[PDB]
């Protein structure tokens, strides 16, 4: 007896592994992305209110109230919204529903942890388009993007705000991508879990340029500082949504009911109490704190436009040596690149307390 | 542009569909199985204490406290327990991990909604083995089981206490199954979400006769009257567990943290406070209530030994036809069989209040 060859993709992710390593070593954890603080009180109270009354199965597509709350934010009808058990499931069910053997999916490099494994589990082939890393920062070359499209290309997987670059795609880029999508009749998968976490002008969404072929992915955990609630969603053309709900039905059936209920109220309260605005400000403050502290050490730092991650170069170091000698956990570039990753490039998560960030700067400082 | 052909399986499930229909028609819902009452106080309290403390990502394999609480109940180490987002995910990840193109999987019929679609999405073929429906009740034909085995069979999927039959596999039968699996070197997938809901003698587990090849599946939702919490588990040989944690990692990454934390404490309290016994006692009454009630109407009724489901025959009746005229929702046998399903057979769910049951009997009575 033996497991199916498919399970070769079932390797423990470097993200939770680093987290365990960090707890064991007593190191400041600036690797895997999850807030050090608890979620806002209005969300906790909304969930408490749901416990005891909404504990049983919810429809696969989602609790009616959550679908309506999301529909209002996205200006679509409830039937074009499907609630999944985290954006993680949304992404898995989408690749599973859009590509298969013989199909190709374009993925930008550096990429998010689940893209390639999901592509592989769908039996599809992924074609990577590495973004250019200049002294100014990461930059997308649309020529290189177009040069990657082929007769078998069925979908394009985009992520903005982008993890780990912190890049936010501008109007001209989305327009250009929407244009290529239409010209080759491609499906557009847009991972926008950090859609409310940007530091500049509010970005425009890819779905505005190509609504008939775009699937927008969101996450309550990345919206409301509650990564462990496992509530996410897909907003896309309604004609395809019933199928997607059909697919997530077999993976986990439905998302946690009381959490879906609490999030529904929370999404509305957040919009009217200026929560996202205050959150962005709290994060910008910490982004600058980290960036400035690393600059002062004489390090090369690429200031992000979104998400709570930033990348920097620490010459002559490797993640594991750092976590043990400096007692600071970071995620190495090799985690986001398939082959030949940039030398000495690390990702920092700054969704931590200011104290934790200062502690990390002090420790990295001594070990220069 | 069109969706990949694999989406053929993405058909809306009849169970939540009938619940939506029962709600619109103001009908008593005895179809999809989910309690009318809320979960026990000690579970609600445990979740409340976790809110604000344990809200971020838990490890894919599960929160240490839950894995350990589960390991204690099963008399195994934590490394052989993996926490899934409901038993539904356990089943999907399992088939995705054990079978693929060219492999076959044996499934007993009547089956649970999730079995065939999961087999199909893994790229394997499912060979069905129908149980015999006698005047007494359902029964497995060990000969028929063995007959269905081929050189391509990689696993067998059992469900006990069985849904929808309410059948509880006896000691002798589990042993026979254990030998066949061992002889043919097959994997055994045992769906035991209703392992604490039985009405007779404490049932034995399949993993006791073949611990080396058995993966046992459980559900906090079916153990603790909280179906919407989405916390399930897989208990199996440690040699394979890391790979299973690796697979669910890509499907939903990890189960809801505060719910896991709450379930961890609740599982321990349940044992100590005799929650399961009281639960069995409460479901037995309701079982006998619905059963006797349908008898008074002179209907054919098969009493279950487990689960909160029971099957009966309603001559010349259609499910949707019934939900409109009688305003009582049930699930037709067509949902549990692939072809030529028994005539006039429906599944009833008695995990409702006595009120709802009596109401369902009345409306049914005048029909
Ligand atoms: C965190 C994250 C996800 C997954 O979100 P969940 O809701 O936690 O499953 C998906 N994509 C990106 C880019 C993320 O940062
Ligand atoms: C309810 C049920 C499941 C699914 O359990 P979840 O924990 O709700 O996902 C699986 N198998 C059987 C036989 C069930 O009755
Ligand atoms: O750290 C991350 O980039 C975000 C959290 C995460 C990591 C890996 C899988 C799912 C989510
Ligand atoms: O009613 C059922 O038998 C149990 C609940 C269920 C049904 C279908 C898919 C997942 C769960």
């Amino acid at each position: 007896m033996r497991l199916h060859p498919r399970t070769e993709a079932a390797k423990e992710s470097i993200f939770p592994r680093m987290s365990g390593l960090a707890q064991r070593l007593g190191a400041v954890n600036l690797g895997q992305g999850f807030p050090s603080n608890p979620p806002p009180p209005f969300l906790l109270e909304a969930v408490r209110r749901a416990l005891g009354r909404q504990d049983q199965y919810a429809p696969p597509a989602g609790l009616p109230a959550l679908r309506e709350a999301l529909a209002e934010e996205f200006a679509v009808e409830p039937e074009s919204v499907v609630v999944t058990s985290g954006a993680t499931e949304a992404l898995y069910v989408l690749l599973q529903s859009l590509v298969g053997p013989g199909d190709e999916v374009v993925v930008l490099e550096p990429f998010f942890d689940v893209y390639l494994p999901d592509a592989f589990l769908a039996g599809a082939k992924a074609r990577l388009v590495r973004l250019d890393l200049t002294p100014e920062g990461f930059r997308l070359d649309l020529s290189a993007l177009e040069k990657a499209l082929t007769p078998r290309t069925r979908a394009l997987l985009l992520n903005t705000p982008m993890n780990p670059t912190g890049l936010v795609f501008g109007e001209r880029e989305l327009e250009a991508i929407a244009r290529l999508a239409r010209a080759h009749d491609l499906f557009l998968i847009s991972d926008e879990v950090y859609d409310e976490l940007y530091y500049g002008e509010r970005p425009r969404r890819l779905r505005e340029f190509a609504p008939e072929r775009t699937f927008t992915v969101g996450s309550a955990g990345k919206r409301l500082e509650a990564t462990g609630y496992r509530v996410g969603w897909i907003v896309g053309p309604k004609e395809f949504m019933p199928r997607l709900a059909g697919m997530r039905q077999w993976t986990s059936f439905s998302a946690p009911t009381p959490l879906q209920a609490g999030v529904a109220e929370a999404l509305k309260l957040a919009r009217r109490e200026g929560f996202y605005e205050a959150l962005r400000e709290g994060y910008r403050r910490r982004r600058d704190l980290l960036a400035g502290g690393l600059r002062a050490m004489g390090l090369r730092v690429y200031v992000p436009e979104g998400t709570y991650f930033l990348m920097a170069e620490l010459p002559g170091w490797d993640a594991f040596r750092l976590v043990e000698e400096a007692r600071v956990a970071l995620i190495p570039a090799s985690a986001f690149y398939l082959e030949d990753p940039p030398k000495d490039l690390f990702r920092f998560a700054f969704c931590k307390t200011e104290e934790e960030l200062h502690l990390a700067l002090e420790r990295l400082g001594r070990v220069v």
